[PDB]
C-alpha cells in the first residue's frame, strides 16, 4: 500500500505516467480505438491479447511486467442514463479488484465514459463520483489524468473539497 494514500490530477497523456499500473479506457472487442484507448495501444500493443471484455467489467493483460488493466464503460449513446450510470459504477468496481489483486502502490486512471462514449454530455461529476465510491477503499496513489484546463481545474477541486 502507499504511506499515505492520495488522490491526485494531471493534465497529460496517460502514457506518459508515472505510476506502476495504468487503466486503458478500453472498446468491449480490444480494438486499438481512439482517443485514451489509441494511447495505451501505441504504448502497449502487446497488452491487446485477448483484453476484449464485456461492459461494466475489467480485464488485466501484462505489457513485460507492466500490468494494463482494460476498463470498458458504456457507451451513452447506446444505453439509458439509468442502465450506463449502473455500468459505469460497475467498471469501476473492478478496477478496484484489479489494483487490489495486482499489489500495486499506485495506478493512472482516466475518466470512464467522458469521452466519444459521453452521449455528448459533460459527465465530470457521474464518473468522478465512480472513480470515488469504487477507489476510496484502497490503498493505492490514484493519479487522474485529463486533457482539458478547465477539467483539471475541477478534479482538483473536487480532490480538494474532502480535504
Ligand atoms: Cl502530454
Ligand atoms: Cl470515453
Ligand atoms: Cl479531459
Amino acid at each position: 500500500g502507499a504511506m499515505a494514500p492520495s488522490y491526485r490530477v494531471k493534465r497529460m497523456d496517460i502514457a506518459k505516467n508515472d505510476e506502476e499500473c495504468v487503466v486503458n479506457a478500453a472498446n468491449p472487442r480490444g480494438l486499438p480505438g481512439d482517443g485514451v484507448c489509441k494511447a495505451v495501444y501505441k504504448k502497449w500493443p502487446e497488452s491487446f491479447k485477448n483484453s476484449a471484455t464485456p461492459v461494466g467489467t475489467a480485464k488485466t493483460v501484462m505489457c513485460g511486467t507492466y500490468p494494463v488493466i482494460h476498463a470498458v464503460g458504456p457507451n451513452f449513446s447506446n444505453y439509458t442514463e439509468s442502465e450506463g450510470d449502473r455500468e459505469l459504477a460497475a467498471a469501476y468496481r473492478e478496477v478496484a479488484k484489479e489494483v487490489t489483486r495486482l499489489g500495486v502502490n499506485s495506478v493512472a486512471i482516466p475518466l470512464l465514459s467522458t469521452g466519444v462514449y459521453s452521449g455528448g454530455k459533460d459527465r465530470l461529476t457521474q464518473s468522478l463520483n465512480h472513480l470515488f465510491t469504487a477507489m476510496d477503499s484502497t490503498d493505492a496513489d490514484v493519479v487522474i489524468y485529463c486533457r482539458d484546463k478547465e477539467w483539471e481545474k475541477k478534479i482538483s477541486e473536487a480532490i480538494q473539497m474532502r480535504t
